[PDB]
């Protein structure tokens, strides 16, 4: 086993999550079975209690574990599947050892937070890094630990102590620390004193740093690096600069130009880890897929405009997984992406009574879009705008994907505007009216990776061509409310055909509309399973249809 | 006595010197006899050893004390005269107490740096703040101490201890601390953790802060101030923001909008200091002169271009006092200033053999200028360019001021190009040739405020009109080399008339050329004596002649 | 080259000087040419200005450098000769670099205390550790640096930074840090939190510790060591305990039982240093001399009582070198030592008018003594008591040594009480009387190691037998006042024979009285040249005469 801990910061907004998700990617190019752990200093047990307004979207794992965003960034960069244990939190570990007290397992000793709770952290990291994460049950070679918060805090405090002991309870040369740090620029001069005042605290809290990964606004001066290597004890080759480049998928290749694999190969003796040619050649091939997709980003010019239609579009992190899946689908089509933020409530005609500028800008963005996405919203208060965009996408022939709530407004749209029931309703919203035309029903939660089976006649469905025509699809779910299955025999007659269903047959999970270029609902969330080299099939479908050449993508899949 | 200490910083480049020079200005509007002290953590005794390349120009005081730049900023903002004791340094105080050891004055005790050296600091600040600084020998009401370096360093260390004792050895309510601090902005969010990691160190080193003067890139958010007032113990009204505004002469009036006089009047009980109406009404009148000159800057549009002709123009701080004196002269003329940086060596014809672009850009800037300045350079290696600009200024009639070396190249120019001795030379440069046409001689140093007497016939001289026709002028000097007095009887015959001389008659200190709109040499430095409401008379002459209306300025002076 | 820095402390009184003087002794048993450096955070240039009341005696080096006590402890433990450069001080290094500024050697840069002054420290330690110190001009293999003050102070601050850079400017594995630390005991429990709050500061200031040398009141518990090895990163074998044992000459052998040579041999790779058999066998022989002299201390029982007669005897550190030389002489005679503190002014008959108890206790202690010492006092105010003890020692036949002032009161005693001039006087005291019987004269200072030549007839003198009958003696001096050489021809006739003189013949440096068992004056200081295995010959003479068997010691010397 080996560990690399990514850590530090003068400030908590500094962006450690790319250097974690990008260090682990570079180590996966050596062919190593890499894994990752997030530490979050917040008290939440797991993210399911905190709304998407409050620091971004509610992620989903194979377990159903509603979790921190930063798990998702490692899953999509590293190709790995994570579990709800990979998110260490102050909530979890304190709830764990305090529940263990009432169980009695410390034999009625004191449960001081030094010794015993820092021992539970060091045990949890050693459990979790041995859980398998790739397509086979082989245990990881290297674990990337992202230490949330900063080193020099009061929510960080048990973790930085636990990791001082863990620098020895796992031997040095099986552990390395990467310290992210701030180097401000003021009046044209690079200021390395915030960094030198977090190297003092790092040595004090007891870890010793290996890298000094500065988030400067610039290239670091040769004299700036020379002084950081005088005040921190690292050699000047190790003072990596992580400055902005044309997209975040380039960041691994900047770190590779900055020798970071050659340093980590030495500093953790990675030549002593046992690897097969099936490991190593997969490693060096994955490097060439990353060099190819970044070269394709560097000279892709032909734009594709996708309208993302929903509430809270000013909080873009409320959709981080939706955005990132369109970026994967974009780079695979070799069309450059623009996403058009349509704040759905502005499409509703009553907006014309409040501000006409909002009513025109939103319908302008929607009309300009080469493809349309209803992105699995939350709450109900924007729903009429999401219905109008689904009417537009059906009648104007524009490519369409409905995710989760998106499948459900598509059934509501089709009921109101093709089946001809204008009172038909989201039972998710208009409940205590008790009306008969209910497009949905509550069936109290359903979460995690679940099996979707294709219905028998489905051969013609573009969505089934995009899934490689395989009879079953494994994808991640969230929904309380599902389509009322007593309308399905009507929709099945009117050309709205339910391509895919749950294994009991009673629950509807995919539809495709007959006789449209690409119009799909998926009631699972296709966002979360997308990887940077394997875009999620419904999202690859959307960005292909909107680019043209949907047929040529269907060959690239099925060959 | 009262003290305000201006201090702090996450980073040393943060710009405390304006908040010091601008806090003391606001207190002078209450009519208080304000003084100021600079602390510089460097080991230099005094600045005379360190070249103008190395952190800016070599200042001069009335004593001849070659000193830190930051004395100058208080002198010109506050109208005060300082002495070489007002610059506390690590060099000075350690040289003082270690020389005092060999003298024996600690009675053969140990001279630990705690107790005894921190007692010498607390004694020095109490000596120095009682030295008089205004036009009358009245001792100061309030002293502004600017603590150089940062609070949380190893060159700062005896000063922050000395000032912890000084918070009591002078009572609280006779002392206040203003902590300047950094609040970075990253991804659009204001980051108050560098500030909260210098409030921790401040409390630790033992001073307690009063103000939290942030150097953010923005207006501070109401929520940013509320959190800084939660982690520092100041109330939110006291978290002053010191953001950029149209010129640094506005900064006092931003601090006045941010209640800083109303706070300091309370927090130091300044109503208990005895003031006359001659103090108070001078105070409130000086406020209206500052409101008037800042209002004049806000709608002055008519440009005046002054060529500053010399070496090292890329190091603008090598001329900070020259620049600032032109800004005072500008605002008094009500013309907006552009200074044209002419790197003098580019005017020399040999530059045409090296790069024609440099030869044209430099002569273009010089030809475009409404007035010309030879700014008292250092060394000799650009001198031929400074001679060509003096030839141009004489023959093309353009307004001219030569400061120090500027008077001397004007005599060399006039000798080569009007008297007709083309071999005549700077004895400052071409020494061991031993030639007879020496325009200068060494007479080993001459420094500080000295008396210049006008020669008898001088009545017609525009420079004597600008000095109010008063028979003697008191101004600050630096020169090893002076005009060879055996050429003067020739220049006096050719219309180059030496308007002013030293009290012995043997040394030449001012000239004005007959029959030119404004062409002056001054061998003293007129820069250093300029105040923000009293621009230095030769520099007011230059910016007036270049603006036109030199006659109207001569009425504004003599009425 | 190799360095071991001895450092640290929660408190400054903790006793680092034995662990320094005893680590270097253990390394000298490997045969290495060891040297040592003292750092003193005080501002004194050198100790000559600070009186023996103020933190102990005024030491003397071969240079004449009046220096810190702690040089002496290394000289006598390690056999080495030091120079006044081996005492780094805050006074010296700041006086050095600030004098270097007025000389100009930083080329007119800023002389910040970071970079430039910490570079002067790192240069000074690298100069000084290459100066030779043994009987041949071979440069040292290992240097012990004793860091005075504590790590976590403001007088320490440039040294701990300089030593962070010096951990790299000399490579790791050529440097090691030993951190002395406090482990209090309260209510019967060992408290390792003062230690854990100086390991935090050590890591912060940037050095990393190797040893954790606790000054507990007890043996450290196995659980106390296990927790210190959990919070500091050292392994539990390295947490040395330095508790009290029967004399400080045992301390090296406790550290040798605690593996400290086996650890330092590994941690500095001391097997790679080139050694001859003449080095190594001298090393292992010196170990057996230390095992022998400590075994002799463990079962020596026969007491010898030496009266030390002088002022300020309550300040025993005012005589630290005098005490330590008697301990060497004691262990060489194999008699256990008691020193009788005679506060000399109490022997004066006027004390009988003030307190009879003082008059009896002091004469009781003097009468009880097996031998008598006048220990080179300072000032004059106790002199009549020192004369009465010299009268007693001459007439009652008791063994006597006069050091410096001791030789001079012996001449004054002999003049008043054998030559018969009762008005004869110390010209050091009774000056402006201008009397003719002056026993002394001023000849303005005379310091350092000087050559003493024996006068021709001297063969019979016990002092010349103790010096091995060698014609010249090299020993360290301090005296303004010396015996008036115009009395010598009288004393030479009366049996007070001047055995030794300065090379000019004009100055008198040793006498021995004819026809007494052992009665010696030495006007040099014999204390400072004594080593733990080579006691100073006059002091070996005194403790031998007082033990009996002075003849048997004269064989042990001359064989
Ligand atoms: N490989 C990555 C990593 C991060 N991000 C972006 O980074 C964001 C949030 O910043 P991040 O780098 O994850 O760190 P912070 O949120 O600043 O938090 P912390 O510094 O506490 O880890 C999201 O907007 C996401 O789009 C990204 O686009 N690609
Ligand atoms: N740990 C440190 C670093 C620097 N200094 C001193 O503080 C002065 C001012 O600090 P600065 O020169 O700004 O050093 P930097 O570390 O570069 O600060 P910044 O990065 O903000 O420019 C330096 O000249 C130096 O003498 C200090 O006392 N302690
Ligand atoms: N009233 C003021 C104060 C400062 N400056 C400008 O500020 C400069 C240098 O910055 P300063 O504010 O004096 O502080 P720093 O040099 O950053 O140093 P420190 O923060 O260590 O005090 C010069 O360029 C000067 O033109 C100015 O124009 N007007
Ligand atoms: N002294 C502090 C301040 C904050 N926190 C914790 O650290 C987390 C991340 O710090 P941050 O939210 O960034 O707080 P700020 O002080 O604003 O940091 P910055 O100014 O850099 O944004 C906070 O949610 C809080 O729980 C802490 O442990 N100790
Ligand atoms: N080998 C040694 C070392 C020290 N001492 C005794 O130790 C004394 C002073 O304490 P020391 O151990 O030298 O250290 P401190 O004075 O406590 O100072 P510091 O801890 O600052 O080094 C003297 O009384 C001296 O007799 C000794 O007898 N033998
Ligand atoms: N660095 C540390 C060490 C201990 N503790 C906590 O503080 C409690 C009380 O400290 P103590 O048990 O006394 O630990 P020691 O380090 O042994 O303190 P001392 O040596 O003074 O007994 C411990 O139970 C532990 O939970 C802590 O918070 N931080
Ligand atoms: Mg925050
Ligand atoms: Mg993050
Ligand atoms: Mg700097
Ligand atoms: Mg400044
Ligand atoms: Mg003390
Ligand atoms: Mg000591």
């Amino acid at each position: 086993m080996k560990y690399v801990v990514v850590s530090g910061g003068v400030i908590s907004g500094i962006g450690k999550g790319v250097l974690a998700s990008s260090t682990g990617m570079l180590l996966k190019t050596l062919g190593l079975k890499v894994t990752s752990i997030k530490i979050d200093p917040y008290m939440n047990i797991d993210a399911g209690t905190m709304s998407p307004l409050e620091h971004g979207e509610c992620f989903v794992l194979d377990d159903g574990g509603e979790t921190d965003l930063d798990l998702g960034n490692y899953e999509r960069y590293l190709g790995i599947t994570l579990s709800r244990d990979h998110n260490i939190t102050t909530g979890k570990i304190y709830s764990h050892v305090i529940s263990r007290e009432r169980r009695g397992d410390y034999l009625g000793k004191t449960v001081q937070i030094v010794p015993h709770l820092t021992n539970a952290i060091q045990d949890w990291i050693q459990r979790v890094s041995k859980i398998p994460v790739d397509d086979t049950g082989l245990e990881p070679d290297v674990c990337i630990i992202e230490l949330g918060g900063t080193v020099g805090d009061i929510e960080s405090a048990p973790f930085v102590e636990a990791l001082r002991q863990f620098q020895f309870e796992v031997g040095r040369e099986n552990f390395a620390l990467i310290h992210v740090s701030l180097v401000p620029v003021i009046h044209g001069e690079q200021k390395t004193k915030p960094t030198q005042a977090a190297i003092k605290d790092l040595r004090s809290l007891g870890l010793i740093p290996d890298m000094i990964a500065c988030r400067c606004s610039e290239e670091l001066n040769r004299s700036t690096i020379d002084k950081i290597a005088m005040f921190c004890h690292v050699g000047p080759e190790q003072v990596v600069n992580v400055h902005d480049v044309n997209s975040t998928y380039h960041v691994p290749l900047l770190l590779l130009k900055q020798h970071m694999i050659d340093y980590l190969h030495s500093r953790l003796k990675l030549g002593e880890v046992p690897l097969t040619l099936e490991d190593k050649e997969r490693g060096s091939q994955l490097l060439t897929n990353w060099e190819n997709m970044t070269k394709n980003l560097d000279d892709s010019d032909d734009v594709v405009k996708i309208a993302l239609v929903g509430k809270y579009t000013n909080l873009k992190d409320s959709y981080l997984s939706v955005t990132k899946s369109l970026e994967h689908a974009s780079m695979k089509c070799r069309r450059q992406l623009e996403i058009l933020w349509v704040e759905a409530s502005n499409l509703e005609p009553e907006t014309q009574e409040v501000d006409k500028n909002k009513f025109h800008d939103s319908w302008n963005k929607l009309s300009s879009a080469d493809g349309i996405l209803v992105p699995g919203g939350f709450g109900t208060r924007g729903i009429e705008g999401m219905i109008l965009a689904a009417k537009w996408a059906r009648e104007s022939g524009v490519p369409f994907l409905g995710v989760c709530l998106g499948l459900q407004v598509a059934a509501i749209e089709f009921a109101r505007n093709v089946i001809g029931r204008p009172n038909s309703s989201s039972t998710e919203f208009l409940d205590e009216t008790l009306l008969a035309p209910e497009d949905q029903v509550v069936i109290t939660m359903r979460l995690g990776l679940r099996p979707t089976i294709f219905q028998p006649n489905s051969e013609w469905s573009n969505i089934r061509k995009l899934y490689g025509e395989v009879n079953e699809v494994h994808e991640r779910h969230r929904h309380r409310y599902e389509i009322n299955p007593k309308i399905v025999n009507d929709m099945e007659s009117r050309g709205f055909i339910f391509v895919g269903k749950d294994e009991t047959g009673q629950r509807c999970e995919i539809f495709e509309l007959k006789g449209h270029p690409y119009y799909v609902g998926t009631q699972y969330h296709p966002e979360y399973t997308s990887k940077v080299l394997e875009p999620s099939r419904p999202f690859w479908g959307l960005v292909a249809a909107a680019s043209g050449t949907l047929g040529e993508v269907i060959k690239d899949i099925n060959l």
